[PDB]
């Protein structure tokens, strides 16, 4: 039973040599070596029952991982837990080892343009897929985005996942959200519950402009902060964008802001590919309804020579539509009955 950084690893005696990786707060990520497959393996120790809210998560991102397969998206290998409801005490998640992650390569390399139009495709590529299930991701970020020597891209942390929900997405000025701060779209300060694909996009845009200098575009240092960074960057936004924010309280903050003009993408990025600009503008776009989707972002010309209809897979079976009353113990049996199938 080995230890690391404090937390206790159940995963003996299949996988040994275990190494850390990441944390979260009701979760732990460490390497490890599986006899098994004889290779290098990464496991995700989760611990959510004591608290509800990441009850809901988990059984959410198992169920949707598990229905996923695609080249450019984490997989489960194997879930490890007890044999019994009462000893279940932690659930781990076998997942393929990555080398890195682009959080990671950013803090220390600098990135060619062929690089930024590569990531940018299979970002996009397992978006496509992602979306096409009815499925938001919701925390896209580097550290959220692996990479191994060759270059290949895959999406994990899928624990903010959540079905879409367009119908459901508005509310108040202000309303506090759990995913990355840096990262978030300006209509989730505002009106968003961020429960439509397009906030997806928005992420993917914050994403290619931290690809392009190494620096993240909006590193607001608080929930209000972000927001006047997006605008110090996007200028006040139209009549027409304001129009489409109906609730008063966000309406009459937006127009109480003295008028700030639109910051140039190439003066942003100087040393930057025109046609990756072009397709940046419009991922960052304030309008939600008038930002690109992910479909038309892979027919952009800036990834003309990736671009390939034919092999950009969409889900077999998408997910068609209730946690947030269930208590820590009806979910724990869920859970349970998930990660049957792997015993
Ligand atoms: C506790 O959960 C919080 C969310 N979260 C993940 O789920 C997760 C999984 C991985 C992961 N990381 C690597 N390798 C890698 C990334 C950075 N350095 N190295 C060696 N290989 C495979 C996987 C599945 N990374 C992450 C980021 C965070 C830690």
């Amino acid at each position: 039973p080995e230890m690391v950084r404090g937390q206790v690893f159940d995963v003996g005696p299949r996988y040994t040599n275990l190494s850390y990786i990441g944390e979260g707060a009701y979760g732990m990520v460490c390497s490890a070596y599986d006899n098994l497959n004889k290779v290098r393996v990464a496991i995700k120790k989760i611990s959510p029952f004591e608290h509800q809210t990441y009850c809901q998560r988990t059984l959410r991102e198992i169920k949707i991982l598990l229905r996923f397969r695609h080249e450019n998206i984490i997989g489960i290998n194997d879930i490890i837990r007890a044999p019994t409801i009462e000893q279940m005490k932690d659930v781990y998640i076998v997942q393929d080892l990555m080398e890195t992650d682009l959080y990671k390569l950013l803090k220390t390399q600098h990135l060619s343009n062929d690089h930024i139009c590569y990531f940018l495709y299979q970002i996009l590529r397992g978006l496509k897929y992602i979306h096409s299930a009815n499925v938001l991701h919701r925390d896209l970020k580097p550290s959220n985005l692996l990479l191994n020597t060759t270059c290949d891209l895959k999406i994990c942390d899928f624990g903010l996942a959540r079905v879409a929900d367009p119908d459901h997405d508005h509310t108040g000025f202000l309303t506090e959200y759990v995913a990355t701060r840096w990262y978030r779209a300006p209509e989730i300060m505002l009106n968003s519950k961020g429960y439509t694909k397009s906030i997806d996009i928005w992420s993917v845009g914050c994403i290619l402009a931290e690809m392009l200098s190494n620096r993240p575009i909006f590193p607001g240092k608080h929930y209000l902060d972000q927001l006047n960074h997006i605008l110090g960057i996007l200028g006040s936004p139209s009549q027409e964008d304001l129009n489409c924010i109906i609730n008063l309280k966000a309406r009459n903050y937006l127009l109480s802001l003295p008028h700030k003009n639109k910051v140039p993408w190439n003066r942003l990025f100087p040393n930057a590919d025109s046609k990756a600009l072009d397709l940046l503008d419009k991922m960052l776009t304030f309008n939600p309804h008038k930002r690109i989707e992910v479909e038309q972002a892979l027919a952009h010309p800036y990834l003309e020579q990736y671009y390939d209809p034919s092999d950009e897979p969409i889900a077999e079976a998408p997910f068609k539509f209730e946690l947030d009353d269930l208590p820590k113990e009806k979910l724990k049996e869920l859970i349970f009955e998930e990660t049957a199938r792997f015993q």
